């Protein structure tokens, strides 16, 4: 296809692999590249963590209102929101907002503890029919991104299909789906990635990941146009060389190629 050819050229210049899965929920059309290959999730797992916490909240009402207090010394690196609010604590809802919208690592590890760990999140994902997602480790060790290593990975197809089920479909009850959507829509970290390829002003709920090694970074998004049906897009990169840098521009370019196949151009 046009899109496949553009994605192949992006891979050649990048020197590594670009996994793409896009779904136009209007027509059902798809764009795929390396759809079933594993890529590290990095911070992108936090969008699915939010869905797993919301799933627990159907059981335990008031869960989003529960205030979590924590020590300063227990926070991992890259915890800007949780560090700032240590004296006040944060509610489970606030922690999800920081985890999803700022990629706060301390928030993500606190919510992992709330839902009983990476295996528990993986079980929730299996319960929606996602057989690919696996979370094995906590922040920051989950970002090692070692080539061929299956820990803390998913596939582009499974990321996009699960994002569809959770943020557009019925895997969560409607109030929880709306909350997940609203958290993703207020992300602040994705402006150079999928969003860079989306027409101005359209709502985009996305979650980025940047492992910081092996050219490994990613973004997945649900795009809500004003005039046409939602589109779901997952873009994941990896590279065989430890020192290879990830590229926002490559991710944005891959998003552009997929969206052009759906006749969406910024
Ligand atoms: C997620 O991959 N991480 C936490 C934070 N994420 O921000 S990003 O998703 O906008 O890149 C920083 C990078 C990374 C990490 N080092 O844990």
């Amino acid at each position: 296809s046009v899109a496949a050819d553009k994605l192949a050229k992006l891979e050649r210049d990048f020197g590594g692999s670009i996994g793409v899965y896009a779904i136009d929920t209007g027509s059902g059309a798809t764009v795929a590249n390396r759809p079933n290959e594993r890529f590290p999730l990095c911070s992108s797992f936090k969008g699915f963590l939010a869905a797993g916490v919301l799933a627990q909240s159907q059981d335990k009402p008031g869960l989003l209102d529960k205030r979590i207090r924590y020590s300063k010394a227990a926070l991992p690196n890259w915890s800007p929101i949780t560090t700032k609010h240590q004296a006040s604590g944060m509610t489970v809802a606030e922690l999800n907002a920081a985890s999803v919208q700022y990629s706060d690592n301390g928030a993500a590890n606190l919510l992992l503890k709330e839902i009983n760990g990476p295996a528990a999140l993986t079980t929730f994902m299996r319960s929606i029919g996602d057989a690919s997602f696996r979370l094995d480790r906590l922040e920051p060790e989950l970002n090692s991104a070692i080539p061929r290593d299956p820990r803390d990975t998913s596939t582009p197809k499974a990321v996009a299909e699960s994002a569809q089920k959770l943020a557009l479909g019925k895997a969560l009850p409607e109030p929880q789906r709306q909350q997940l959507a609203d958290w993703l829509k207020g992300n602040t970290t994705g402006n150079a990635r999928i969003r860079a390829a989306v027409p101005a002003g359209w709502e985009v709920g996305d979650k980025t990941g940047t492992c910081g090694v092996y050219g490994t970074a990613n973004d997945f998004a649900v795009i809500w146009p004003p005039k046409r049906a939602p589109i779901v897009l997952a873009v994941y990169t990896k590279h065989a060389k430890k020192e290879a840098k990830h590229s926002d521009e490559v991710i944005a370019a891959a998003a552009r190629a997929a969206l052009e196949a759906f006749n969406v151009k910024k």
